[PDB]
């Protein structure tokens, strides 16, 4: 669609061996995924606040449901999810999600605006972004408790009244987290002391439209890149190539989580939205969970 900068005109294509596993009706908004180490996916059904679990054959079940919307997730030590979301207010919610299907609400945080991705830092600690407010949350999930872990610019949109989303996805890989900054289309890096606390943010990488994102082992990251319809592998070396497009699915990729077990250690499922904010020219999709085989087995999230 015409108004995209070319950010990755010139960047090589590499496309990977794509399934589709699943899809929902056009207009679903699945905005974040994890996965179970018997090989479950559980996605995030935005708009109706429903947590989905999905089996190998493609069937869905709801899993769970959420008073507003939900959308990051990520696993507890004890098998259940936390989750961040909006309630009925359109006030940030923290949410555990038991493997039975009932929800209690762990954290409403008012001086929050858009908590998005949500991931492990310790056995009963979490981390997430706030898309609008400059600013990454730690989550304590057994007291319960949130405070601030870090509020930076590099988090932060450029513009104070856009509406599109900053600091968005986070994951860990080795001594740093990596941040994407949809908005500012960054990608960056925060140190992680040995007391998990955080150093200096720094730029990685420039020109990059990530969503959310995941790591293998060797330190690739595979993003999903939303409205460019694409997902991305970023080397260490900050080289990125396109390993997937419209064609394999993946118009409206909102997130990426590897799978776990014998039969899928080096694949990565996608979520979608199937095009709905910003269409390609052939019109928005079903919101599919593709799957990608790229080879390197997933980085742990604990």
């Amino acid at each position: 669609s015409a108004g995209l900068p070319p950010i990755y005109a010139d960047k090589p294509i590499e496309l990977a061996p794509a399934k589709i596993i699943t899809s929902f009706p056009v207009n679903t908004f699945l905005e974040n995924l994890a996965s179970a180490p018997d090989g479950t996916i559980f996605v995030t059904n935005h708009e109706v606040g429903e947590i989905v679990s999905i089996t190998p054959d493609g069937n869905q079940q709801i899993h769970a449901t959420v008073e507003g919307k939900v959308s990051g997730l990520a696993f507890t030590s004890n098998g259940d999810l936390v989750a961040t979301g909006w309630n009925a207010d359109s006030i940030p919610v923290v949410s555990l999600v038991k493997s039975d299907g009932t929800v209690e609400t762990l954290l409403t945080l008012p001086d929050a605006i858009f908590l998005n991705g949500i991931t492990p830092l310790s056995d009963t600690q979490y981390l997430t972004a706030d898309s609008y407010r400059g600013a990454i949350w730690l989550i304590d999930v057994v007291q319960p408790s949130g405070s601030i872990w870090l509020e930076h610019p590099m988090l932060a949109r450029s513009n104070s009244e856009s509406v599109f989303p900053a600091a968005n996805g986070l994951k860990r890989f080795g001594n740093f987290l990596y941040v994407s900054n949809t908005e500012k289309m960054l990608l960056l890096r925060i140190p992680v002391d040995s007391t998990d606390k955080p150093g200096e943010p720094e730029i990685f990488v420039e020109q990059t439209n990530i969503d959310d994102f995941a790591f293998d082992v060797e330190g690739n990251l595979y993003g999903a890149t939303h409205i460019y319809n694409s997902v991305v592998r970023i080397a260490p070396d900050r080289s990125t190539t396109i390993i997937a497009q419209a064609e394999q699915g993946v118009i409206g990729s909102t997130a990426v989580a590897f799978g776990q077990t014998e039969g899928d250690c080096t694949a990565i499922y996608v979520v979608t939205n199937g095009g709905m904010f910003l269409p390609p020219p052939t019109g928005v999709v079903p919101a599919n969970v593709v799957r990608l085989e790229v080879g390197k087995p997933g980085y742990p999230l604990g």
